[PDB]
């Protein structure tokens, strides 16, 4: 329906998104406490560094 | 009935015609989308290029 400049208008908006969610991810702190981030990462290759 | 020359206003009215159709085949664009154009050809030889 619509050219790659609307789809990189699409893309304008997506990319906000995305700087939105890391954002979030990286602005978010309880008490300071940045928890989004992959510091606390679920399960590292090394359980050391979880 | 008529000769070569009438045939050939006839001819005249008939090529004006067809550029018409080319007409309408490069200038209809939905949002820029200019369809009737052989790009969407329904079944080229190469598949990959339809």
């Amino acid at each position: 329906q619509d050219k790659a400049t609307d789809l990189q208008s699409i893309q304008d908006e997506i990319s906000a998104l995305t700087d939105e969610i890391d954002g979030i991810s990286n602005r978010t702190e309880f008490n300071g406490k940045k928890l989004l981030d992959g510091t606390y990462k679920v399960d590292t290759a090394t359980p050391a560094n979880q």
